[PDB]
RNA sequence: AGCACAGUCUUAACGAUGGAUGUCUUGGUUCCUACAGCGAUGAAGGCCGCAGCAAAAUGCGAUACGCAAUGAAAAUUGCAGUGACUGAAUCAUCAGAAUGCUGAAUGUAAACUACACCAAUUCCCUGGGAAUAGUGGUACUCCUACAGAAAA
């Protein structure tokens, strides 16, 4: 094995790469996202191309206090991606969306 | 209220169409003078992004029409905003910090954001306390050391 006397490169500076913001970038307010709210239990994020759904679940967990059970995915002719996130029953939709907007 | 035949051709006066002429020039062209390469510490070129409202060109790189520092030094604007009674609003300089995906492109591939193996990795206090599927390495040829194994 490897057993340098310096590593070759040394990085000092704070990460690059993306975290739960600049993952998620806000909620979309269309009129078929409002309709999705009520009577489906559902919320819609616009996000960075790069996300995952594993990577998605986690950043809204951590940001909005959300449990989910399932997330979709679309990429869009914008450059971002779109997820319709359901909400689990013990969440309502409407009082997490008062709860920001 | 009345009087000129119509067409064709000629000449004056006033207009239409068109963009010559004269004047202008932050542009070309030639000569003279000085200096001179960049790249595995990732170049030239290509793609993708960045502004409150933002298409092109110009400028920048997840700190993204600009950060820090140094010299000047009150304004900058379409609206909204931001600034002193001078590290602040703006201009210049430019040495610190930062610099996406690629490309000789170098783990294996390529009208794929496809697939491997090895090491888990990165922070904060001063041995604790946290976070994260995230980070780095692995082409070919060659030189100097070294390591053991093999033949003789
Ligand atoms: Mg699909
Ligand atoms: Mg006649
Ligand atoms: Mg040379
Ligand atoms: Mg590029
Ligand atoms: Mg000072
Ligand atoms: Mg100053
Ligand atoms: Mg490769
Ligand atoms: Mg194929
Ligand atoms: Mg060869």
């Amino acid at each position: 094995a490897r057993n340098p006397k310096c590593p070759r490169i040394v990085k000092s500076c704070h990460s690059k790469t993306l975290d739960k913001y600049g993952l998620i970038k806000y909620p979309l307010t269309s009129e078929k996202a409002m309709k999705k709210i009520e009577e489906i239990n559902t919320l819609v994020f616009m996000c960075d191309k790069r996300a995952n759904k594993k990577n998605i679940k986690k950043s809204v967990k951590n940001l909005f206090g959300i449990e989910c059970d399932k997330v979709n995915v679309l990429n869009t002719l914008n450059g971002d991606k779109k997820a319709y996130v359901r909400l689990s029953g013990e969440h309502d939709a409407l009082e997490v969306a008062n709860k920001i907007g």
